[PDB]
Protein backbone atom coordinates (compact mmCIF):
# COMPACT_ATOMS: atom_id res chain seq x y z
CA UNK A 1 0.00 0.00 0.00
CA UNK A 2 2.92 2.39 0.92
CA UNK A 3 4.56 1.85 -2.50
CA UNK A 4 1.14 2.33 -4.19
CA UNK A 5 0.05 5.81 -2.37
CA UNK A 6 3.13 7.44 -4.34
CA UNK A 7 2.00 6.26 -8.11
CA UNK A 8 -1.16 8.13 -8.22
CA UNK A 9 0.52 11.22 -6.74
CA UNK A 10 3.09 10.99 -9.45
CA UNK A 11 0.90 10.93 -11.88
CA UNK A 12 -1.43 13.89 -10.69
CA UNK A 13 2.36 16.06 -11.79
CA UNK A 14 1.78 14.46 -14.93
CA UNK A 15 5.42 12.82 -15.04
CA UNK A 16 4.74 9.22 -16.54
CA UNK A 17 7.95 7.95 -16.64
CA UNK A 18 8.97 8.28 -13.37
CA UNK A 19 5.66 6.57 -12.65
CA UNK A 20 5.89 3.74 -15.09
CA UNK A 21 9.37 3.05 -13.40
CA UNK A 22 7.95 2.69 -9.72
CA UNK A 23 5.14 0.74 -11.15
CA UNK A 24 7.93 -2.57 -11.98
CA UNK A 25 8.33 -3.06 -7.99
CA UNK A 26 4.59 -4.53 -7.36
CA UNK A 27 4.05 -6.83 -10.50
CA UNK A 28 6.49 -9.42 -8.80
CA UNK A 29 4.77 -9.46 -5.99
CA UNK A 30 2.44 -11.55 -6.94
CA UNK A 31 -0.17 -14.30 -4.96
CA UNK A 32 -0.73 -12.42 -1.92
CA UNK A 33 -4.07 -11.01 -2.85
CA UNK A 34 -5.51 -14.30 -0.88
CA UNK A 35 -7.21 -11.88 1.45
CA UNK A 36 -7.32 -8.36 -0.44
CA UNK A 37 -9.27 -7.34 -3.45
CA UNK A 38 -9.06 -3.25 -3.25
CA UNK A 39 -5.85 -3.26 -3.33
CA UNK A 40 -5.85 -5.16 -6.99
CA UNK A 41 -8.54 -3.44 -8.44
CA UNK A 42 -6.68 0.44 -7.70
CA UNK A 43 -3.37 -1.19 -8.67
CA UNK A 44 -5.15 -2.43 -12.09
CA UNK A 45 -7.10 1.04 -12.37
CA UNK A 46 -3.97 3.19 -12.26
CA UNK A 47 -2.41 1.31 -15.21
CA UNK A 48 -5.80 1.51 -16.86
CA UNK A 49 -5.69 4.92 -16.87
CA UNK A 50 -1.54 5.28 -17.46
CA UNK A 51 -1.83 2.82 -20.41
CA UNK A 52 -4.58 4.72 -22.16
CA UNK A 53 -2.62 7.99 -22.67
CA UNK A 54 -0.56 7.51 -25.84
CA UNK A 55 -1.79 4.77 -27.97
CA UNK A 56 -2.11 1.38 -25.88
CA UNK A 57 -4.91 -0.78 -26.98
CA UNK A 58 -3.42 -4.26 -25.33
CA UNK A 59 -2.37 -3.34 -22.04
CA UNK A 60 -6.22 -1.85 -21.17
CA UNK A 61 -7.43 -5.03 -22.78
CA UNK A 62 -5.45 -7.09 -20.54
CA UNK A 63 -6.15 -5.00 -17.53
CA UNK A 64 -9.86 -4.95 -17.91
CA UNK A 65 -9.65 -8.93 -18.33
CA UNK A 66 -7.64 -8.44 -14.97
CA UNK A 67 -10.82 -7.39 -13.69
CA UNK A 68 -11.89 -11.08 -13.55
CA UNK A 69 -10.36 -11.36 -9.77
CA UNK A 70 -12.15 -12.46 -6.93
CA UNK A 71 -15.94 -13.10 -7.23
CA UNK A 72 -16.45 -10.14 -5.02
CA UNK A 73 -16.48 -8.18 -8.59
CA UNK A 74 -18.86 -10.42 -10.70
CA UNK A 75 -21.23 -10.85 -7.47
CA UNK A 76 -22.82 -7.64 -8.35
CA UNK A 77 -24.10 -8.02 -12.19
CA UNK A 78 -25.10 -4.13 -12.56
CA UNK A 79 -21.54 -3.19 -13.03
CA UNK A 80 -20.18 -6.71 -13.97
CA UNK A 81 -21.94 -5.92 -17.30
CA UNK A 82 -19.85 -3.52 -18.60
CA UNK A 83 -16.87 -4.93 -16.83
CA UNK A 84 -16.87 -7.47 -19.22
CA UNK A 85 -18.47 -5.35 -22.39
CA UNK A 86 -15.50 -2.73 -22.22
CA UNK A 87 -12.73 -5.47 -22.37
CA UNK A 88 -14.85 -6.58 -26.16
CA UNK A 89 -15.11 -2.94 -27.05
CA UNK A 90 -11.08 -2.81 -26.61
CA UNK A 91 -10.38 -6.21 -28.67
Amino acid sequence: EFILEQMRLCLAVKDYIRTQIISKKINTKFFQEENTEKLKLKYYNLMIQLDQHEGSYLSICKHYRAIYDTPCIQAESEKWQQALKSVVLYV
